[PDB]
Parts: structure tokens; sequence; C-alpha cells
């Protein structure tokens, strides 16, 4: 079997994307974040504290015929950018794009962070990482390929999320159509449950590529590139009039800049990042000051290949005995 859902942004700087999914019976369409740095299938729903939902799309369990109550699990997640929800747990039918699942856990918030209200388009996240982070107490989960995995007619997903325009996410085969040249693969390390891999080094726009390891992770869900200072210090260097803003928060640069390109090692082969997906527009509403792309994974921990970096590629998450990760230009 095979899945093909269209993921679309959320706004016009591509903070996020949503992906369609039917969750129950009858079907309730909910717009999910599809998050490879997460491992939990979470919506916002009729449990959810009325005052932390505004404009989302709610799941409401009571009205799905083959939704069943998890007795005694509850989740809680805590992303790394400071956000949170938790609840309980149903299992239910869903399907993405043509791709069903029967008895999937549909994790119901009952509360959510600021953030999450915040996001009037967002309707929860579906988990793509590996079931091992997956919050389900007291018996953990799987996530929503975990569970059809053994039905794909080959047990992948791929992710090309679109620059300011549609894109898609595909489970179960690889659309020789959407891109360039030849995917290559990498090793992954599932002992954080993440898809890290490591990069074999980098260029600033026309530069010389600097041939260095950087461990990381493909997230999805996670909108900017993360990189380890030395690296993100030598790409805003090349821009002109950019610095790093502490009160901001990172690195900042003067909006009528035109950006260098930012080029990543995917073994020999090399992924180029425009230059205008580097840009995510002024610091506060009428500023000429604009936040930058590519930010220091210093206080993080490790280092994160987000949408600015996944969008310029295609991306296959390959879920074989041993896991690897693809990479190709499109
Ligand atoms: N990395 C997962 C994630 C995705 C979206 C959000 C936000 F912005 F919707 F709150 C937070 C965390």
């Amino acid at each position: 079997s095979t899945g093909s859902a269209t993921t679309t942004p959320i706004d016009s700087l591509d903070d996020a994307y949503i992906t369609p999914v039917q969750i129950g019976t009858p079907a309730q369409t909910l717009n999910l974040d599809f998050d490879t740095g997460s491992s939990d299938l979470w919506v916002f729903s009729s449990e959810t504290t009325a005052s932390e939902v505004d404009g989302q799309t709610i799941y409401t369990p009571s009205k799905s015929t083959t939704a069943k109550l998890l007795s005694g699990a509850t989740w809680s997640i805590s992303y790394g950018d400071g956000s949170s929800s938790s609840g309980d747990v149903y299992t239910d039918t869903v399907s993405v794009g043509g791709l069903t699942v029967t008895g999937q856990a549909v994790e119901s918030a009952k509360k959510v962070s600021s953030s999450f209200t915040e996001d009037s388009t967002i309707d929860g996240l579906l988990g793509l990482a590996f079931s091992t982070l997956n919050t389900v107490s007291p018996t953990q989960q799987k996530t929503f390929f975990d569970n059809a995995k053994a039905s794909l007619d080959s047990p992948v997903f791929t992710a090309d999320l679109g620059y300011h325009a549609p894109g898609t996410y595909n489970f179960g085969f690889i659309d020789t159509t959407a891109y360039t040249g030849s995917i290559t693969y990498t090793a992954v390390s599932t002992k954080q449950g993440f898809w890290e891999w490591t990069s074999t080094g980098y260029a600033v726009g026309s530069g010389t590529f600097k041939s260095t390891s950087i461990d990381g992770i493909a997230d999805t869900g996670t909108t900017l590139l993360y990189l380890p200072a030395t690296v993100v210090s030598a790409y805003w260097a090349q821009v002109s009039g950019a610095k790093s803003s502490s009160s901001v928060g990172g690195y900042v640069f003067p909006c009528s800049a035109t950006l260098p390109s930012f080029t990543f090692g995917v073994g020999s082969a090399r992924i180029v990042i425009p230059g205008d997906y580097i840009d995510f527009g002024p610091i506060s509403t009428g500023s000429s000051s604009c936040f930058g792309g590519i930010q220091s994974s210093a206080g993080i921990g490790i280092n994160i290949f987000g949408d600015v970096a996944l969008k310029a590629a295609f991306v296959v998450f390959n879920g074989a005995t041993t896991p690897t990760l693809g990479f190709a230009s499109k």
C-alpha cells in the first residue's frame, strides 16, 4: 500500500507545514504538523481547555464509532522550543492520503501551551521519529509510520517540502520524478530516537567546501537550520551588517541584503540551500532588521537540519532493518 498527501506552509515565512489527516469514523480531517523530530500523534480535541483553543479544528472522540479509550493511558510532551501538550489516549482509524492504519494511538489534548494556541493553522502533530520517544504512559505507543511500515510497498516515507509553495509527503514509495540526479544515502543512528546523521561539511555561497563532521537530526518539525557556532559565524560573516542579537535571540541581518546560499554535504553529494530560504522577514512588524534562518545550536545540545535545510532537498526516511536517510537535489 501507499499514501500521498500535500503539505502546505502555514504562512508566508514557511514557519511550519500542515498536511490533512483523516481520523475516526466518519472521517474528521485535521491539519497536522508532520514531525520527524518527535513520535507522538497528538491533536486538539473536544477535551482541550476552552481558553486554550483558538480557531483550531478539534477531534471529538465521542463522534467516532471506531474510537476506543485506551484505559489508563496519558501522554505529556515538552519540545525543544519550550512548548508542550498533554492529555489522554484513544485508538482510532487514521488515514493519510489513501494510506490507512486502524487502531492508531491518537493522543487527545487536555492542555496545550501558548504557542500551540497561537498557531490556529496547526491542529496537532504527527510524529515520524522512532517510536522509542513516544510519551504514552504506562504503555508506550507506535508512530503512524511504524504501524503502516509492514503494509507499505517499500518501508519508507519521503518529505518534499516546498519553499513558499505546496509540497508532498509520500508513504511506501519513491517518486523518481520529484528530484534531479541521484539519492545519496547516509548512515542513521537511532540511539537518541531521532533520524540522526552526520553531514560531511559545508560551504557558504561560492566559498570553499569545508570538510567537517556535523552530527545532527533531520527534523521537519523545526523551522530553522541549527548548526555549530563556528559554522553559523562563518555564514553570517558573509552578510554585511549581520550580527548576533541577544535581545532578538539570534542572528539578524538588514532586510535589504541578498543572502548567500548555504551548502551542506551528504557523503560526497551536496545540497544547496538558496539564500532566499534563509530570510525569515522582519524581527518585528515594520522593522528593517530581519531574522536569520541559520542559527547557532550552542544552547540546544544537538544540530538540527530543520525545514530551512530539508526544503532544499527531496528527503527519504528509510525505515528498512537498518534505517538510513536519503537526500537528493530537486
Ligand atoms: N518541533 C515540534 C513543534 C512544532 C510546532 C510548534 C509550534 F510552533 F506550533 F508551537 C512547536 C513544536
